[PDB]
């Protein structure tokens, strides 16, 4: 027997700026590849498939589209890809941001100009702008046969042959000798394709210096070596649409895409912080990563997983490292372009679907129970630093919208829940705009919830910078009878980060102990909203140390009010200051753009860390603050001719020059 051969596992994703054919592409791979295993929602996160004696798995499920979140991931859990350019877009300038991404996590890829057939489809302007503008040394490995409407068939330069297809459904295809109007070109191409095998084996080399044709075989295994070690990049040409070059691209996916075994192993961390190269070996010890969380209507909650090393075996225990627990996976399985496959297990290399595990969520490592444990995933809390507020239109669609968050806050536990203290809505806070922006997209679509949704807004906090030592007097006749609350607290700031920390040195029921929590909890409210500007305070640590009380007009909500009066006595007498979120901000750009996208950032009050080489871009690390970092991107495409790109993610708190103190009052 035999089924699982690492050799033979082909892990892909398709990249393409928006609109370029990935998703055509994807479902013309899935039809082409599903004929077979016929006579003997869609889509899902990962996507298996067989061409040729291998199993391709098709990465996606992104969504977005700007979310680094979901798109590193899905990097690391992808072992190749395939860049799909639109042929008749010209310029095409974002289809660079994808090609960056790609160059980023080093995933050999091979291409594939994807609208032959459209006007103004255009082999030769993608090859040049691959070669000028990514530097992808791009090697022509087909040449096509008639233009635009008249697209007919596709020349393989690397084998000497070509295709006709008789049809745009996908059911005509037919080996023609290279035509006469063609052959020429084709020589011209497969010498070119044989230049370049020569630079990866010196077999080749001495071959092609005395005019030897080589083998079929040493040329796909050279052309393959330096797709992988991302020296080249073969392009392909069809027209997805029309169904023509679908399946000699599949044939490329196999000839020079990479198996788990071609790429480097993925590097972890022992939780003592040792890095680790993880290798792809069945036998050894289980070290997985969950990279998606999928509710679904049949089955529940499925976790997409790709396995690195060991083996993961369907009725089995895992321990997920990061929290700390085990899990019970309960099943395993596949999902094909138009059905499910339960499997015994998945080895290393491959990827599924795990029913079971209820507690692990995306970028969860697990491993086995008696396994190694390491941490894939770099642990970081992601801070909600962007608000939105919410308002339903009637009462109907409020208890609407609270299943609409209590339900999409087990799959996304990354944002936060709340209501505004000095107004009364419903405040969702995230990491982004975007993370925001597509939440608010799910609520009044998905969910139907239609309401009043506000600004985005920065999540400003605010502190002291100096001790103080206050009382809180709430001495009230109201309604009806007396009352009495006396507290002094010493407030003084703490490391910034610290949170918050309360010490009750009351000495000898000074205040009666019934009480304390009364006043914890008026000091909790009124830390709700600042004196500067009505945000949050943190960082700091109060001491409850006197009091008074009266024997009979006392009481707990007279303590809680003298709580918050002396909170609210504190903040203001303790020099207080607003903090904002500092991003990091990494800028991939053109060297041409480069002195003026530095500027750009010192303009936003910005400080440049430094700037390192990529390909033939130039990636520009620096901090800079949320609050300057709205309609950045399209400000970045203005001073790029739209060639840039950029990834932002929460560094720290920092307190604000009191030039931008004055500004946020209104
Ligand atoms: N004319 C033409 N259109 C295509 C081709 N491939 C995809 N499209 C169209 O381009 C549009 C966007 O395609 P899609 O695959 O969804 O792009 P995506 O956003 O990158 O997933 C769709 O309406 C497709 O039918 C092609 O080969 N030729
Ligand atoms: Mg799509």
């Amino acid at each position: 027997k035999v089924e699982y051969d690492l050799k033979r596992l082909r892990n892909i994703g398709i990249a393409a700026h928006i609109d370029a054919g990935k998703t055509t592409t994807t479902e013309r791979i899935l039809y082409y590849t599903g004929r077979i295993h016929k006579i003997a929602t869609i889509t899902a996160a990962v996507t298996t498939c067989f061409w040729k004696d291998h199993r391709i798995n098709i990465i996606d499920a992104p969504g977005h589209v700007d979310f680094t979140i979901e798109v590193e991931r899905s990097m690391r859990v992808l072992d190749g890809a395939i860049v799909v350019f639109d042929s008749s877009q010209g310029v095409e300038p974002q289809s660079e941001t994808v090609w960056r991404q790609a160059e980023k996590y080093k995933v050999p890829r091979i291409a594939f100009a994807n609208k032959m057939d459209k006007t103004g489809a255009d082999l030769w302007l993608v090859i040049r702008t691959m070669q000028e503008r990514l530097g992808a040394r791009p090697v022509v490995m087909q040449l096509p046969i008639g233009r635009e409407d008249t697209f007919s068939g596709i020349i393989d330069v690397l084998r000497m042959k070509a295709y006709t297809y008789g049809n745009d459904l996908g059911t005509d295809i037919r080996e023609i000798p290279i035509p006469e109007e063609y052959l020429d070109q084709a020589r011209e191409y497969h010498e070119k394709l044989v230049e370049v095998a020569a630079d990866f084996d010196e077999n080749i080399m001495l071959k092609y210096l005395e005019g030897e044709e080589p083998t079929e075989e040493e040329l796909v295994a050279a052309i393959r070596k330096g797709t992988i070690d991302l020296k080249i990049t073969p392009v392909f040409l069809g027209s997805a649409l029309k169904n023509k070059g679908v399946q000699l691209l599949l044939d490329a996916v196999v000839d020079y895409l990479p198996s788990p075994l071609d790429i480097p192993p993925i590097k972890g961390t022992t939780p003592e912080g040792e890095v680790v190269e993880i290798h792809p070996d069945p036998n050894g010890p289980l070290a997985a990563l969950a990279f998606k969380i999928m509710a679904d209507p049949y089955v529940g909650r499925l976790t997409f997983i790709r396995v690195y090393s060991g083996t993961l075996t369907s009725g089995s225990y895992v321990y997920n490292t990061t929290k700390g627990r085990k899990e019970r996976v309960a099943r395993l399985l596949r999902m094909h372009a138009n059905h499910r496959e339960e499997v015994e297990e998945l080895k290393a290399g491959d990827l599924g679907a795990v029913v079971g595990l209820k507690e692990t969520i995306t970028g969860d490592t697990l491993v086995g129970e008696d396994a190694p444990r390491v941490i894939l995933e770099s642990i970081e809390v992601p801070e909600p630093v962007i608000d939105v507020a919410i308002e339903p239109k009637t009462k109907a669609d409020q208890e609407k919208l609270s299943q609409a968050l209590a339900r999409l806050a087990e799959e996304d536990p990354t944002f936060r829940v709340s209501t505004h203290p000095e107004t009364g809505q419903t405040i969702i806070s995230g990491m982004g705009e975007l993370h925001l922006e597509i939440i608010v997209d799910r609520l009044k679509r998905e969910f139907k919830v239609d309401a009043n949704v506000g600004k985005p807004q920065v999540a400003y906090r605010e502190t002291i910078t100096k001790p103080v030592d206050v009382e809180g007097k709430f001495i009230r006749q109201t309604g009806g009878r007396g009352q009495y609350g006396h507290v002094k607290i010493k407030v003084e700031p703490l490391p910034r980060g610290s949170g918050f920390e309360f010490v009750n040195a009351i000495v000898g029921g000074v205040i009666p102990k019934e009480y304390i929590p009364a006043v914890q909890k008026g000091i909790e409210e009124a830390m709700q909203s600042g004196p500067l500007i009505g945000f949050p305070v943190v960082d700091i640590k109060v001491t409850l140390y006197d009091g008074s009380y009266h024997e009979v007009d006392s009481s707990e909500m007279a303590f809680k009010i003298a709580g918050s009066m002396a909170i609210k006595e504190a903040v203001q007498k303790g020099d207080p200051v607003i903090l904002e979120p500092i991003m990091r901000v990494e800028v991939t750009t053109p060297e041409e753009y480069m002195g003026d996208v530095i500027g750009d950032l010192n303009a936003r009050r910005g400080q440049i860390l430094g700037m390192e080489p990529r390909g033939n871009a130039q990636v520009i690390r620096a901090f800079v603050p949320l609050a300057e970092m709205f309609g950045y991107a399209t400000d970045l495409r203005s001073k790029t001719q739209g060639r840039g790109s950029f990834v932002m993610f929460f560094d720290h708190y920092q307190e604000v020059p009191k030039q931008v103190q004055e500004k946020l009052i209104k």
